[PDB]
């Protein structure tokens, strides 16, 4: 009896069991489906694959990706055609030195939410914004914030540093090259000085960070925010009628690039059964059709651009998905776990007056090419 198991989310299960149905009567595969939760995911594929124990095909976040590659423990997934229906961003996280080894199924990414009591129709660039943000500071006194984001933490100011050439590690045709860092680059000190005048025109304060952001949009008192869709449903419930949209236009034609965090399946390189696994995953799973109803069954950002067409009726999914797609995968390898305090470091030096932008970041990739070293 040759079977495939799959260790998968609770909101896929009933989905996953129904499909797999289908691939044991077109391949005589049995196909057995466990929910899992990510947390135990991890930890039990890196203990139980190296032993023969591992789940087939395993769902996960793409930041585990050059890990499990490196270990030898996921599997190359070999391209096809049914690929270039999905956004460039979620497959380059979930690839690693050249090769892809995932098919994701959801993106996250932050974007721009606004309270269309304040901000009927949103800012299309950031020079509007702040318009914006000025006129609300002036006139309602400082009980209603025109702008907050979490002004010294690096993730919240990533899409400034990216959007103007900004980068992590250097995405080559062969992988991120760890060597070449860019987080102090031309582009990058452009985005920081973005942030630094929002800092010196009083649109935003040096104490910002994400409660307080959180909070007074959840309130009513803040016009315009950045977050992601893990916030929304609160202030669904605390009666905002509020709006998403791309993070505006740092200025025309150069996009807002924010981080962008992907779930995906992965197949076990490990597994006697391989080569079924990856035809599940490659012709059941990856299809549109099994995107949409995986959606459907938990509606996340998705990764492929024809399932968004199908869903789009709903507003909120298009903005966060719109940015998304302009967003830069978070580095999936070990390198980047010292990027951030580095980051936020240099950030709050750079808000609190105590650095300049140029000093600030230069000495963080310092920091940060001496801990990789």
């Amino acid at each position: 009896q040759p079977k495939l198991t799959i260790w998968c989310s609770e909101k896929q299960v009933d989905i996953l069991q129904k499909l797999g149905e289908e691939f044991k009567a077109k391949y005589g595969v049995e196909v057995e489906v466990q929910y899992v939760n990510f947390q135990d995911i991890k930890s039990k594929f890196l203990t139980a694959a190296p032993e023969g124990q591992g789940a087939d095909i395993i769902v996960g976040a793409h930041d585990w990706v050059g890990e499990l590659a490196v270990n030898g423990l996921i599997e190359p997934i070999p391209n096809f055609s049914d690929l270039k229906n999905f956004y460039e961003t979620a497959l380059n996280a979930f690839s690693y030195g050249g090769k892809l080894y995932g098919i994701p199924y959801a993106m996250e990414a932050i974007a721009l939410i606004y309270n269309k009591d304040y901000v009927p129709e949103p800012p299309k660039t950031m020079d509007e914004l702040i318009e914006i943000a000025k006129q609300i500071d002036e006139e309602f006194g400082g009980e209603v914030r025109g702008f907050i984001t979490s002004a010294a933490e690096f993730y919240y100011i990533a899409p400034f540093i990216f959007g103007y050439g900004g980068y992590v590690f250097k995405q080559t045709e062969k992988g991120l090259d760890v060597n070449d860092i860019g987080l102090a680059n031309e582009g990058a000190i452009k985005g920081v000085k973005l942030l630094k005048r929002l800092v010196d025109e009083g649109i935003l304060d040096p104490s910002d960070n994400y409660q307080i952001m959180d909070s007074m949009f959840r309130e009513g008192q803040a016009a315009m925010i950045i977050n992601g869709p893990w916030a929304i449903k609160a202030y669904k419930d605390a009666g905002i009628d509020y709006g998403v949209a791309p993070i505006p236009d740092l200025e025309p034609g150069v996009p807002a690039r924010p981080f962008v965090g992907v779930q995906g399946f992965m197949v076990n390189a490990k597994s006697p059964n391989k080569l079924l696994a990856i035809e599940f995953l490659t012709s059941f799973i990856a299809k549109k059709e099994t995107m949409y109803r995986i959606y459907l069954g938990d509606p996340r950002l998705p990764s492929r651009k024809d399932v968004l067409e199908l869903v789009k009726d709903n507003p909120d999914v298009v903005g966060f998905t719109l940015s998304a797609a302009n967003g830069i995968p978070m580095p999936n390898v070990p390198q980047m776990a010292a990027v951030w305090a580095a980051m936020n470091d240099a950030l709050n030096l750079v808000v609190n007056g105590k650095a300049t932008v140029e000093e600030a970041l230069k000495n963080a990739v310092e920091r940060i090419k001496a801990q990789i070293q």
